[PDB]
């Protein structure tokens, strides 16, 4: 198959990229660059390697180096890092919505990449067109080959997510795509950033293919503000070490200062700089650089249901690989060990029953969503307090219609052949499963599950949307030398699992970035 040539094989996750890695305490990193990088995360670290081709370029990034937590460098690590306490250095920063839902975002060079489940996907072709952005197209597909190369495989066998898939087929989740990249409707296998030792690859290891000569990064640097000109422009930054020490840094000439914070950080980022709704941030006596009503606004969390079934006879543990894709919900299945401390937000809250053998947890995710919140400030100065977000789960009937199909079409794959002898008791209903946790029950039951039993998928988006805060090529409307590349900028998923969008969104706005400026 040519198309898949070019993926990456087995290798130890590549560190290479250390020998330009230093601490933030380091003063002589202040000065004066062609670019600066926030946020060495999932967009942030191809988007700096790429710069790094031509220009010297500074990447920040408040977490420290993968190699200090090991587990998260194995799929047999995933669990761990959610299930460590969040000291304020963990590469899992733990966090609540507003709405009462457990979440996490990473706190980590390589960003969410180096926490996340692993599952790799390019964009639904139908995305480009609508964002209305006039892709390069070609360049959009040479990208992902780039970041495929480097860190995407084709997974091996798995029993569980074998099972699952003959079960997708057989509920009806149609046509088998087999082996695919690509998010279109059907079941398939998709690609792994594990590799089939159990290796986690990620996009710190694009850091590798920046040039190092002109590429710095600055790890355990706390970003705080944005500095502006005195045509009002970006020149650069201020942040802080572990030690509590200020830097500043600054950009030159035609280049620019670059957000990839996140959908979290980089709003905050913004606020915090005078950025934002005006009334908002005068209402906290913060200085309005530039006033825009969107920043922090049209934030999204795809709805997370899933039900828990315990079979019998023991499972093997596998990593999700294998995806039943429908217009109005993508669906997939863990099979995990027991545990008795639970990966915090994999349920919605800290009380939640504990399987004390192995089970499986088997999900459906509400596509766009269409529900949206907000990001906002808990404190008006201190970037390492955490801003308050909401999602406002549900709070558009269309969601809660889509999980009401999605959670029938998981009673539909309760009930094949290939779920079968996963049950408890050979009867004829799916009470033959034994459930951990609340099981599926017309519509009223179906919705009050919903409701009642929702999680976050942790694929949550917006807050500096294009179109609103940025325009087509992610430059912040009225600022000069300021864009935003991350997930922050799209208020709808490009796929079931959007890494694969974000990693190679941050080398393909580089490239724009450098076409421009020759
Ligand atoms: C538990 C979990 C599992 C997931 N599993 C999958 C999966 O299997 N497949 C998939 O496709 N997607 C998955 N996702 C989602 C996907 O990984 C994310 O949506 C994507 O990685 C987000 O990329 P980003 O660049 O926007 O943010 P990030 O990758 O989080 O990058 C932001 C970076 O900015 C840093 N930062 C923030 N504020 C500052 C500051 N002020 N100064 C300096 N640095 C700062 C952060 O530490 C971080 O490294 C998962 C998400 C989670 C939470
Ligand atoms: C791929 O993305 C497109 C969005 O651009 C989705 O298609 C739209 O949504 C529904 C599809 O049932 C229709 O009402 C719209 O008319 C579609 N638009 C276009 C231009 O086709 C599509 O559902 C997504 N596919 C998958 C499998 O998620
Ligand atoms: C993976 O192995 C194949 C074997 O055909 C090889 O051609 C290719 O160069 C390897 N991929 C990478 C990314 O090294
Ligand atoms: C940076 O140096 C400080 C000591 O000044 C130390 O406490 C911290 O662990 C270092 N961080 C990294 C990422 O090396
Ligand atoms: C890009 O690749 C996709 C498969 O991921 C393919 O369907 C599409 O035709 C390609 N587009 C271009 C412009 O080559
Ligand atoms: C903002 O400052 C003014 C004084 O100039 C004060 O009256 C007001 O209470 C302040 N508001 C906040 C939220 O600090
Ligand atoms: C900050 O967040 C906490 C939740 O962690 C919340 O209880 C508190 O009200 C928030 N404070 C402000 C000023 O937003
Ligand atoms: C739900 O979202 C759609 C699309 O954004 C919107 O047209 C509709 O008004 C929303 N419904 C409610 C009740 O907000």
């Amino acid at each position: 198959h040519h198309h898949h040539h070019h993926l990456a094989n087995t290798s130890a996750h590549d560190f290479s990229y250390l020998k330009f890695v230093y601490n933030a305490t380091d003063t002589s990193l202040e000065g004066s660059y062609d670019y600066i990088v926030i946020g060495g995360g999932t967009s942030g670290c191809p988007l700096a390697a790429t710069l790094s081709e031509k220009y010297k370029v500074l990447l920040l990034e408040r977490g420290t180096i993968a190699t200090e937590y090991p587990n998260t460098l194995t799929a047999d690590g995933f669990a761990y890092n959610l299930q460590q306490q969040d000291d304020g250095k963990t590469p899992v920063e733990r966090f609540v919505s507003e709405d009462g839902i457990d979440n996490v975002r990473a706190r980590i060079l390589g960003g969410t990449t180096i926490i996340n489940a692993g599952v790799y996907a390019r964009a639904n072709i139908s995305f480009y067109s609508q964002t209305g952005i006039e892709w390069d197209l070609d360049l959009v597909n040479k990208t992902y080959e780039w970041v495929e190369d480097a860190i995407v495989v084709k997974p091996n066998n798995q029993s569980w997510q074998s099972v699952i898939g003959e079960g997708f087929l057989e509920a009806g989740i149609l046509p088998d795509n087999g082996f695919s990249l690509d998010h279109e409707a059907g079941t398939r296998l998709t690609g792994s950033t594990f590799d089939n030792n159990g290796t986690r690859h990620a996009a710190d290891e694009l850091l590798n293919k920046g040039d190092p000569n002109n590429l710095l990064v600055a790890v355990q640097a706390s970003v705080e503000k944005i500095l502006f000109s005195s045509n009002l422009s970006a020149i650069g930054v201020i942040y802080t070490d572990s030690d509590g020490n200020s830097h500043q840094a600054f950009v030159r000439g035609n280049g620019e200062v670059i957000v990839s914070a996140g959908t979290i950080g980089t709003p905050q980022l913004l606020l915090l700089s005078g950025v934002g709704p005006e009334s908002y941030l005068s209402s906290l006596n913060i200085t309005v650089v530039q006033p825009n009503p969107y920043v922090g606004q049209f934030v999204y969390d795809n709805p997370r249901n899933f039900i828990n079934i315990l079979p019998p006879n023991p499972i093997e543990a596998s990593v999700v690989t294998v995806l039943g894709i429908r217009s109005d919900y993508y669906q997939v299945s863990a099979s995990s060990l027991p545990f008795s401390t639970p990966p915090f937000s994999l349920f919605p809250t800290t009380s939640y029953p504990l399987p004390n053998s192995t089970f499986a947890h088997i999900v459906s995710q509400v596509p766009g969503p269409l529900s949206h919140g907000s990001v906002t400030l808990n404190s008006s100065s201190d970037v390492r307090i955490a801003p308050n977000i909401k999602f406002n789960y549900y709070s558009n009937s269309t969601d809660l219609a889509n999980c009401v199909s999605g959670m029938k079409k998981l009673g539909d794959l309760l009930r094949t052949k290939a779920l079968e002898p996963y049950k408890a008791r050979d009867v004829l209903g799916i009470d033959g499963f034994n459930y951990l946790g609340v099981p599926l029950p017309d519509d009223a039951s179906f919705e009050t599950f919903c409701l009642d039993n929702v999680a976050s998928y942790w694929h949550y988006h917006g807050g500096s949307l294009v179109g609103k805060v940025l325009d087509d090529s992610f430059r912040v409307m009225g600022i000069k030398a300021l864009r935003v590349v991350d997930a922050s900028t799209f208020p709808y998923e490009p796929n079931s699992h959007p890494q694969g969008f974000y990693l190679m969104l941050g080398r393909y706005v580089g490239l724009q970035i450098l076409q421009e400026r020759s």
